[PDB]
């Protein structure tokens, strides 16, 4: 997370950490608990090539990574069939936990936005995670969960921004319709935050509007963060995740 | 180049090396001379973002990288407007030299194929360059130019292989039409070769079938190398490079 | 620490972690509290060149590094004047805190040995620290304090083994007299433990016999670990630390 | 080599490069041809631990490393028996080639100074090699042989300088008697040069005064380069190398 702060221990009860087996269960991506037994994340975190479940684990809300670990096994990895690379799109996936988690005031699901919801450009949104605090510079120990308020921006203006200083023709889409963008040169998500949540408080309830996907560097000029637009894949998520 | 041998001094007179300014003029990609004032290379080597031309230099055929440098400055970088990422396509670009090159038998241009050339499986093709000799294994000094004979396979055959061991749906095209594939588990191009030529002798004439673009790793199972198909972009090329 | 286990919270109340200022206060060496205002460590951890005291802090016993930091500033760095490299010898040093620390059951000083104590082989000792768990293998987060029981061997036994497989003449002493030797191919201290303590339980009381100094690698064949012999420098220590 | 320039191909005909077997025969140290069949070098380049001759090779005077390799096998490695580490001293070794070389104007022995020679302070001397052009800064390709003119410094003065900004007591010897020193903050030898020659023109003839040994960094203030004084070991060298 770039330009942010350690998050209060009572914020973001849905933030999750994805672990991969090695010398130790190391964090490689974020995620969000959208259902007692399901984790929403980015497909490029667990694909396009098939992964071995035995090597994956899930860690729920943690103030400092690695400290109070209680890894949870994954029963299934569901990666959107239309996904190949994040720049192309469909960068969303689901993780079915082997057991439902006992939700608490400190650890519960986040709400999915209704199919009609349209997070207006400029809405107050937050992105959370243990990703780098800047380009090429890791989050220092004890690895606190960071947060930052990033302003959402219209898809067209973002697509436009990405063409500035680029050879790509103006009518060629870079930021596509199944994506959404947010952040500026001082606030953004970064390597290690992918798969994590982009939530906005609406009416008086927190809705996940995006999933940290990709972007050129972190907090770079005319290069805001790109996220998978959740509303766009609501039907695909609901084909697996109940209500 | 994976699985080749050092190339004889009399072969590949069109091979070039692109250098970027730094502690020394380092080789980052390959290229080919298609005209006394033009070089053809991969769009991802010099884009999608605009670069400082002054920081770029071109080196004509050399038996050993850095050994006998006579760097040539560049006046224009022309990247196919449809390009953004190699996996999406249009991974092609043009470099105009500030001065025309004097051709000879050791240094001359390569012949581009006729718009109808197909390069079917069983055609004799070679790929050259100063890239890695294997995944994460750089070409050791004195850095000789290497060459390797690569088997060409039909696009749909490679497309099917890229779907093996992956979540991407079978009907979701991976190896695209403006692409060409070649190589196997013992013969392939690798990192550092991008932008270089893939030439096949057709009726006593060498033709550049493709430009080294991308692949999942190098010489990996079910992951043949992918090259941008030159015949697909002849019209574009000719909008800049005279006949 | 190679070949050990996580130490229980009630053990090694004198262990300390030295921290150098940087993106975060990083651990570079161990140490021991021998007085409410003094810390004993290796001279190679802070010299032979003078350091900027401001960039150095001390962390008292922690079950896990970086998680419960309560860094303490240093006012003096006193390195034995005989020191230059660890191999030569006199690898001992003192740190004076700016304020005395409040002692308790979880954190108090270690008892220095009487001048006549030899710590003969057989007699079991332990070495503790947050160093690598093997050659080139870092202690994984959450970075627990480790401990390991190491067999003490006579100085001449170790000296003889250090000459095995070496060109150094047998009569050119390697393991010097102001040094002490312990550990084997399965139990040893490693990079990151230098400066820490080697303690042996004598008459129901724990005594610091050595200070983690050097060795050729960690837990390697015929290369037991080498520690500064604390009894050799008692007089020097008392020239600064009260009795 | 810090400071200095690429050497004319007619200079330093006795300089050699030591190669160790890996992905390619890589340069790890410099050396000098002092006899048709012998190479003088630094003990730490090939010790203290015993080495496998099969994995070692010698490359004679080359203008650009790796480009015109003609590796010569080594039959014997004689490391001075009093050597253990560069700081302690006796950092000198001998390499017996398996075949005498056919000396020429381009490649021939350097001459050893007479046991009486002293090389006064402020003497014009040159050190050469393919080592780093600066602290942590590799000599870039095409790897030209470099040279620099460095001023000899009186031993006492060097020892004195090494005590400035250090905790080592003033009467504790750092730069020992079997050592010699030269260089300043602009000119010095560096990592990659160790084992190389330090020659001075005396009475109109080139004599090797030292072997590149150690130093605190390269060209650092009050930290001149330390070399193994050759005159000091003439007797040891002549026990093997014919007069
Ligand atoms: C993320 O941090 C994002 C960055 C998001 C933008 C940066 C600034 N604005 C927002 N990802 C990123 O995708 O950028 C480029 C690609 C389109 C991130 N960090 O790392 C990645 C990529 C990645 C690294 C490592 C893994 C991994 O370990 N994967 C697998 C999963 C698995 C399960 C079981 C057993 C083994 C494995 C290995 C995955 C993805 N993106
Ligand atoms: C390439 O080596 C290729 C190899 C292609 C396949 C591998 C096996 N079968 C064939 N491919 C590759 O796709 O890399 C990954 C991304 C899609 C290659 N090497 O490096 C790249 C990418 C790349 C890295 C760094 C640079 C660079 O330095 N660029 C610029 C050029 C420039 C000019 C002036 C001033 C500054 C710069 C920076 C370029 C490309 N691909
Ligand atoms: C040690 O781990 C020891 C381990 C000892 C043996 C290995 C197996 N058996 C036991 N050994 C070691 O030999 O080190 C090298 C040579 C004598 C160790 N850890 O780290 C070091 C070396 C070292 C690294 C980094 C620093 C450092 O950062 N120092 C200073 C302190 C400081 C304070 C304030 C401002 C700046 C600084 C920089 C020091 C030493 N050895
Ligand atoms: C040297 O460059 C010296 C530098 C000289 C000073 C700099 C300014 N004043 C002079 N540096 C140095 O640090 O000296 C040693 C003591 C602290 C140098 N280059 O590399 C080294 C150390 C070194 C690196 C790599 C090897 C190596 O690979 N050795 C062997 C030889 C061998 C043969 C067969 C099979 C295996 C091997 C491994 C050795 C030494 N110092």
């Amino acid at each position: 997370i770039v330009g942010g702060q350690e998050a209060p221990r009572s914020k973001w009860p849905w933030q999750v950490s994805l672990r991969v087996h090695g010398p130790y269960w190391m964090h490689f991506c974020g995620g969000s608990l959208i259902h007692p037994q399901w984790v929403l994340t980015a497909a490029h975190c667990v694909g396009p090539d098939v992964k071995d479940l035995a090597a994956l684990r899930v860690q729920l809300r943690e103030q400092h990574l690695y400290y109070q670990d209680q890894l949870l096994p994954v029963s299934r990895i569901i990666v959107h069939p239309q996904f190949y690379t994040a720049q192309i799109g469909a960068d969303i996936a689901l993780l079915e936990l082997e057991e439902p988690v006992k939700v608490s005031s400190h650890v519960h699901t986040v709400t999915l936005p209704p199919a009609s919801e349209t997070f207006p450009p400029g809405m107050p949104c937050w992105v959370t995670g243990w990703g780098d605090v800047d380009n090429d510079e890791r989050l220092p120990p004890p690895f606190p969960l960071k947060q930052v308020k990033v302003p959402i921006m219209e898809n067209h203006i973002c697509d436009a921004k990405y063409h500035l200083g680029a050879y790509t023709g103006d009518d060629v889409r870079i930021v596509r319709d199944d994506m959404l963008c947010a952040g500026n040169t001082r606030r953004d998500s970064c390597q290690g935050d992918s798969g994590g949540p982009l939530v906005c408080k609406v009416n008086g309830t927190w809705l996940q509007a995006g999933v940290v996907s990709w972007g050129e560097g972190c907090a770079q000029p005319n290069r805001p963060g790109i996220y998978t637009r959740v509303t766009y894949y609501l039907d695909w998520i609901h084909h697996y995740v109940p209500k």
